[PDB]
This record gives structure tokens, sequence and C-alpha cells, in this order.
């Protein structure tokens, strides 16, 4: 996150930090996640396409910190990592970049509900905040463009959701954003998603309730002029998601 504020995970108690297992013994972080459910977390493809082995992965919930444990944290396993058939990456767009984790406890139980873990609604069918609405991500990636290290506490921004027609002009991203994305970005171009924030929430309020309208994505730079970070519409997923949480 570019710009921003530090935030405990109090205040984000759905987000979900996934990490990887490695040949050695060390772990690295790879994405964010969100709690859809007690046994769901939702995340991107691209997130996991280089490596579709369930077993190196590894979910936390009720966690603030990177590198550290968090008092009341909860370790996870993946029980069944489902990414999207149709994804596809071109120059700068990434075509269906969604993913579904079912986790489970050592014990085999899902995760329990308290003050640092909960989930996080979705939207209605085809009901997306109006162009405008302000929102936020969270995330622990990266804080500067030219950074190499990724920051030890969680972050959070605000960022306005940009109109389709705006995102598609020439300056913008053109014929690149389809309308199974969303747009969002500062008005004034000083804060925004970066690298290490995908698979991350874009959490809007609508209708007096918080609802998880995005999955960081994509997008040219970072907090770059007329170059907007692109979100997964995840609206449009209803019925992919559906069909892959039941049985
Ligand atoms: C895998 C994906 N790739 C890209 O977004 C590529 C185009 O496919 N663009 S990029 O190389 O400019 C991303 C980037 C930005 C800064 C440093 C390293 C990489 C990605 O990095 N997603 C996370 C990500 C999401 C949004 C942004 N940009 C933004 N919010 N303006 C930056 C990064």
């Amino acid at each position: 996150i570019i710009g921003g504020e530090f935030t405990t995970i109090e205040n984000q108690p759905w987000f979900a930090a996934i990490y990887r297992r490695h040949r050695g013994g060390s772990v690295t972080y790879v994405c964010g996640g969100s709690l859809i459910s007690p046994c769901w977390v939702i995340s991107a493809t691209h997130c996991f396409i280089d490596y579709p082995k369930k077993e190196d992965y590894i979910v936390y919930l009720g966690r603030s910190r990177l590198n550290s444990n968090t008092q009341g944290e909860m370790k996870f396993e993946v029980e069944n990592l489902i990414l999207h058939k149709d994804y596809s990456a071109d120059t700068l767009a990434h075509h269906n970049d969604i993913a579904l984790l079912k986790i489970r406890s050592k014990e085999g139980r899902c995760a329990q509900p308290s003050r640092t873990i909960q989930t996080i609604s979705l939207p209605s069918m085809y009901n997306d905040p109006q162009f405008g609405t302000s929102c936020e991500i969270t995330g622990f990636g990266k804080e500067n463009s030219t950074d190499y290290l990724y920051p030890e506490q969680l972050k959070m921004t605000v960022v306005k959701l940009i109109s389709h027609r705006e995102c598609q002009q020439p300056h913008y991203y053109g014929s690149e954003v389809t309308t199974k994305m969303l747009c969002a970005a500062d008005p004034q171009w000083k804060t925004d998603s970066c690298q290490g924030d995908s698979g991350g929430p874009l959490v809007c309020s609508l209708q007096g309730r918080m609802t998880l309208t995005g999955i960081v994505s994509w997008g040219r730079g970072c907090a770059l002029k007329d170059k907007p970070g692109v979100y997964t519409r995840v609206s449009h997923f209803l019925p992919w998601i559906r069909s892959h949480t039941k049985e």
C-alpha cells in the first residue's frame, strides 16, 4: 500500500495472509485474501498459477504482522485450492483473477469467530457501488515502487471507484480493462495498492453494509497519474463462487 496508514487486524478482521512453504525450510509471503465464510478464503489466481500445490500453502487469520506472531492468530492448511480455469494474463490485464482456498486447522476445523477473525459479506448480483464511492484496501504490499522489501505492519488506505468509461480512456488503460474489472484510485494519485497487495480486499460500504467489492489484481506501476489500480469485480463471479463452495 502506497501512502495510507498502518492498521491492526482488529480493524480488518476478514483479512487473510497467505504464505508459501519452501524447499529449504523458510516461509515467504505470497498474497492477501479475505475470509468469506468459516471455511473459505477468496484471493487471486495469479498468486498460485505457477505453484498449484495446495500443500505448499499456509493461511493465517488474525495476523497483524508479516514476520511475527499476533495474539489470537490462527494457522490453517489448504484443503482445496480452486483456481479459475479461464485465467489469462495479457500485456497488462489479468483476466478471471480470482481463486478460492478451502482452509482447515490441523484438528480439521474451520475458522472460529473472534474480535480479530470475522467474515466479510459478498455483494448481490450485479449490484456494485456507484462510481465515485470511497472504498478501502488492505495489504502487506510495497510502500514504494522502488522498495524490494514489504512492510512489517499491515497497512490500509482509501480509494475511490472510477467508472468503466473513464478507465477505458486512451491515457488510462484503453480496451485492456473489461466490465469484469473495477478501477479505483486516489483523486490526487497519492495512495494506491502495489506489488504484494495482490489477492487483498477492496471493501465498500453498500447500504450501510461492508461488502467485498473487489480483489487486488493489477495495474501499471503504483500511484502513477491516470494509472488506477484494477480489481476483479467480485459481483460478476458469484455463480462461479457458489458452484465451487457447495460440495
Ligand atoms: C501480477 C500483477 N501484475 C501487474 O500488475 C503488472 C501487469 O501485468 N503491472 S506492473 O509490473 O506495473 C506491477 C508492478 C508495479 C510496481 C512494481 C512491480 C510490479 C501485479 O503485480 N499485481 C499486483 C499489483 C496491483 C496493482 C498495482 N498497481 C496499481 N494499483 N496502480 C501494482 C501491483
